[PDB]
């Protein structure tokens, strides 16, 4: 899927994550 780096991290965040961040065209979150 599209991947927004604003938008990743948003998501990540609103799931309780700290950080998201878009890799090779993939949202992947951190904590």
């Amino acid at each position: 899927a599209a991947c927004y780096s604003s938008d990743c991290r948003v998501k990540c965040v609103a799931m309780g994550f700290s950080s998201g961040k878009c890799i090779n065209s993939k949202c992947k979150c951190y904590k």
